[PDB]
């Protein structure tokens, strides 16, 4: 029944708003004028007036930054995907499989609610970093966040509210694909059920954007795109740069 899929999609939007603090809801009130206005982080002298509001170099204080970011987006997502109906009955070896591989997709698809065409919002909605400001850091790093501007500008295009993106995030996690996946099939069955939700949801709330079902999921090969780009710049810095690696749950 449509009535059951209706109560999926209530209880992942339920689960979306207790494991994450910044919603995209709160993130547009914010970026559009409604909620406090951010200090905005357009320079190196700018960064310095921040500071104080509220690693040696600029480049690296930001990297840091990003990295300290995804530690916590890792914890969210890890929180809100045992809330996923069948999510922890799957086997233990499969449950760190769909995260480890799936965590870094939902990270870009939600850093997106964070940014415009011209930044990103930080420090909890706080500041507002520019995208031009990003873009001029010392090579490699302003290389590394324009392609998540270019997916965000894209992926924004579809303007989908928090109750979609907790039923699109809940079929990320389930993809029946990853590498070293015991039990593929139990994966399959609640990706199958998240699916018929998302299609129904997004039939509901957007009845005039003709098949954003479609469209929403051909989005997952950006995804995968910007994933691999991110992991070959990690190694350039790993090497190069011989300092702090990767944090327990970020290795
Ligand atoms: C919401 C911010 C955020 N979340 C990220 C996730 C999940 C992944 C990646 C790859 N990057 C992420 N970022 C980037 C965008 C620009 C910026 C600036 C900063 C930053 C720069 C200078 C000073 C402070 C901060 C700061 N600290 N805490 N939040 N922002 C830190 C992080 C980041």
């Amino acid at each position: 029944e449509s009535a059951d899929l209706r109560a999926l999609a209530k209880h992942l939007y339920d689960s979306y708003i207790k494991s994450f603090p910044l919603t995209k809801a709160k993130a547009r009130a914010i970026l559009t004028g409604k909620d406090k206005s951010p200090f905005v982080i357009y320079d190196m002298n700018s960064l310095m007036m921040g500071e104080d509001k509220i690693s040696k170099e600029v480049a690296i204080r930001i990297f840091q930054g990003c990295q300290f970011r995804s530690v916590e987006a890792v914890q969210e997502i890890t929180e809100y995907a045992k809330s996923i109906p069948g999510f922890v009955n799957l086997d233990l070896n499969d449950q760190v499989t769909l995260l480890k591989y799936g965590v870094h997709e939902i990270i870009y698809t939600m850093l997106a609610s964070l940014m415009n065409k011209d930044g990103v919002l930080i420090s909890e909605g706080q500041g507002f970093m520019t995208r031009e400001f990003l873009k001029s850091l010392r090579k490699p790093f302003g290389d590394f966040m324009e392609p998540k501007f270019e997916f965000a500008v894209k992926f924004n295009a579809l303007e989908l509210d928090d109750s979609d993106l907790a039923i699109f995030i809940a079929v990320i996690i389930l993809s029946g694909d990853r590498p070293g996946l015991l039990n593929v099939k139990p994966i399959e069955d609640i990706q199958d059920n998240l699916l018929q939700a998302l299609e129904l949801q997004l039939k509901l709330n957007h009845p005039e954007s003709s098949q954003l079902f479609a469209k929403l999921l051909q989005k997952m090969t950006d995804l995968r795109q910007i994933v691999t780009e991110h992991v070959q710049l990690l190694q350039v810095i790993k090497k190069t740069e011989t300092d702090m690696s990767l944090h327990p749950l970020l290795q």
